[PDB]
C-alpha cells in the first residue's frame, strides 16, 4: 500500500559491490532508512555535483538515521579514485552488471542514432527500515536533489 514500486524479493539479498571492497545487501539495511541514488558515470560534471550535494548533506542524513548509497555501473576501482578524489564519505555501489539498476528499473531506452539505446537513467528511492520503496524521482534534476531528498526522509521518518 505506501510502496510505490515493487522489487523482486531477491533483490534484498543481492550481494552489492561497494567502494572500499566489501559488500551489502539491501536486506543488511533493515531497521533504518536508506537513500538510493543512481547516476550514469563517475567523475562526470553532474555526477559529481550530485555526489558532492549528498556528501555535504550527510550529518542532516545522520540526524535522521538514514544512509545513503550512490549507484553506477562503474568498477570498484573507479568507484575509490572518484570517493577518494572527492571526499566522499559514503559508500558508492559497483553494479557492474545492472542488477540492481535492472531491479529498480533504471535502465531506460532511447530510440537515437538509428539504434535502441539503453543507459542508467539518473534516478533516486527512499527505502523505508522495512524495505520498502516509499518514494522515487526519476529524470532526476540535480540542482535542488539532495536538498528535495532530504526534506522528503524528514516528512516520511515522521
Ligand atoms: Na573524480
Ligand atoms: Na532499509
Amino acid at each position: 500500500t505506501d510502496a510505490v514500486l515493487e522489487l523482486p524479493a531477491a533483490t534484498f539479498d543481492l550481494p552489492l559491490s561497494l567502494s572500499g571492497g566489501t559488500q551489502t545487501t539491501l536486506r543488511a539495511h533493515a531497521g533504518h532508512w536508506l537513500v538510493i541514488y543512481f547516476y550514469p558515470k563517475d567523475s562526470t560534471p553532474g555526477c559529481t555535483t550530485e555526489g558532492l550535494d549528498f556528501n555535504a548533506l550527510l550529518p542532516e542524513f545522520d540526524k535522521a538515521g538514514a544512509k545513503i548509497l550512490g549507484v553506477s555501473r562503474d568498477s570498484v576501482k573507479s568507484h575509490d579514485n572518484f570517493c577518494a578524489k572527492q571526499g566522499f564519505a559514503f559508500p558508492l555501489v559497483s553494479d557492474g552488471d545492472e542488477a540492481l539498476c535492472r531491479a529498480f528499473d533504471v535502465i531506460k531506452e532511447k530510440n537515437m542514432y538509428g539504434k535502441q539505446v539503453l543507459g542508467i537513467e539518473r534516478s533516486t528511492f527512499l527505502l523505508s527500515p522495512e524495505g520498502q520503496v516509499v518514494q522515487a524521482w526519476r529524470k532526476v534534476k540535480v540542482a535542488g536533489h539532495a536538498d528535495a531528498v532530504l526534506a522528503a526522509l524528514k516528512a516520511h521518518a515522521k
